[PDB]
């Protein structure tokens, strides 16, 4: 139950905030805005960013690690497929996959120990 998996969401918020501390740009810490860029959905069905993560982890939408990995891979994933590959976004995206990964790596050996 809920109660039950609070030292699991305590793992997922601190890996959500090593994650989010990658975003050096920060590009990836608000939803990519529509205002700005009206065809965004026309092409990525599902947008993801680090607040909208935070919202979801505190929603309870995490309940196991994969589904919060999903996530994340999606904020690179959209942003691989949106922008062309010279650009400042595709390869901040490209930096995001290799230091994200290496948290999430860490952090899904300390979550099978739970
Ligand atoms: C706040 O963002 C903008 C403000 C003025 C003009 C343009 C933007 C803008 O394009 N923002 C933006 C585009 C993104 C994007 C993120 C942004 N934002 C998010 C906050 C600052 C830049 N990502 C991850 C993308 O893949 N694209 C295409």
């Amino acid at each position: 139950m809920e109660m039950q998996l609070t030292p699991f969401l305590i793992l997922l918020r601190k890996t959500l905030e090593q994650l989010q501390e990658k975003d050096t740009g920060n590009i990836f810490s608000e939803p990519v805005p529509l205002s700005e860029v009206p065809d965004y959905l026309d092409h990525i069905k599902k947008p993801m960013d680090f607040f909208t993560m935070k919202q979801n982890l505190e929603a309870y939408r995490y309940l196991n690690f994969d589904d919060f990995e999903e996530d994340f891979n999606l904020i690179v994933s959209n942003c691989l497929k949106y922008n062309a590959k010279d650009t400042i976004f595709y390869r901040a995206a490209v930096r995001l996959r290799e230091q994200g990964g290496a948290v999430l790596r860490q952090a899904r050996r300390q979550a099978e120990k739970m």
